[PDB]
């Protein structure tokens, strides 16, 4: 409710930066973008969600060159926990340095309104929408290639002991050189993804054990990766067109028609009932790199 008739809920106010966590603030301060150095084009919305939004922005570097960016914004800055989670969603990238992981250009704090997390524009948007878009004509090799890229990102993130928790094609970005940036929209979650979040959790991407404990690990990320592979080879079909009960009947996602057998064997390993028996992202990189190398771009996958 944006325009309530009356306040009913008690008002917990966070002021009249200092109210935030010191370490978070320090981290945000050293990736600061000056309010005047960023132009946000609020008329040019890239994507809307119920908690946040993403706009086209332009950033001027010190040399005067215009940089095209995406500017993520919080719809409401009255809840301190939401504001903190929002800045954390941006600042976590400051400690990642990998070509298959989304980077942070900076965070613009202005005198009024939402902080603004600035990201490099990703020409082709989210991987799911890209592969679903009929206009594109990816081959099996292209599609496996994207999976390989996601695997490399996750290998790096796993090496840094980072648990993704929401690995899915919708959360991977694709830049102009068709480089896949593992990511997470977080509070800018698109309003049309709500069906995939059932806490609101992404149940169709979640490991058997996470569905029951709601605990997430790198091994549960491996499960999600398998589903992500499935998404790729079906060119973005929704998985499993209660999921715990379904799975526990003894089922897995069916092999997609354009999914090669060795790659399905890999998805099945990613869905091993026992988490500890699931492949590492390192092994997935190895395995998928091999499978990838066998193709030559002659199998075109239909939407
Ligand atoms: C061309 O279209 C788009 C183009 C778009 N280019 C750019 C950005 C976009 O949105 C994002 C995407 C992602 C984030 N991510 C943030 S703030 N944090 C994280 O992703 C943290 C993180 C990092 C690695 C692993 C897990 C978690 C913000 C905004 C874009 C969205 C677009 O359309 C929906
Ligand atoms: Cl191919």
């Amino acid at each position: 409710v944006q325009y309530p008739l009356t306040d009913m809920s008690p008002i917990l106010t966070s002021g009249d930066d200092l109210s935030l966590n010191p370490e978070l603030v320090q981290a945000v301060q050293h990736v600061v973008i000056g309010p005047s150095s960023l132009i946000v084009h609020f008329n040019e919305v890239i994507g809307r969600g119920h908690f946040g939004c993403v706009y086209h922005g332009t950033l001027l570097d010190n040399d005067g060159k215009k940089i095209h960016c995406a500017v993520k914004s919080l719809n409401r800055i009255t809840d301190i926990g939401e504001v903190s989670q929002f800045l954390t969603e941006g600042i976590i990238m400051k400690d990642f340095s990998h070509p298959n992981v989304l980077s942070l250009l900076g965070i613009c704090l202005r005198s009024e309104g939402s902080p603004l997390v600035v990201l490099p524009y990703m020409k082709h948007g989210d991987l799911r929408n890209f592969i679903r878009n009929e206009t594109h004509n990816p081959t099996v090799k292209d599609l496996i290639g994207f999976g390989l890229q996601v695997a490399k990102g996750m290998k790096y993130l796993a090496s840094k002991k980072f648990v993704h928790r929401d690995l899915a094609a919708r959360n991977c970005m694709l830049d102009e050189k068709f480089t896949v940036k593992v990511a997470d929209f977080g509070l800018a979650r698109d309003m049309y993804d709500k069906e995939y979040y059932s806490a609101k959790l992404p149940v169709k991407w979640m490991a058997l054990e996470s569905l029951q404990t709601q605990k997430f690990t790198t091994k549960s990320d491996v499960w999600s990766f398998g589903v992500l592979l499935w998404e790729l080879m079906t060119r973005g079909a929704p998985p499993y067109p209660d999921i715990t009960v379904y799975l526990l009947q003894g089922r897995r996602l069916l092999q997609p028609e354009y999914c090669p057998d060795p790659l399905y064997e890999v998805m099945l390993k990613c869905w091993h009932p026992k988490a500890e028996m699931r492949p590492s992202f390192s092994e997935l990189v190895s395995r998928i790199s091999a499978i990838f190398s066998t193709f030559i771009g002659e199998h075109y996958v239909h939407v």
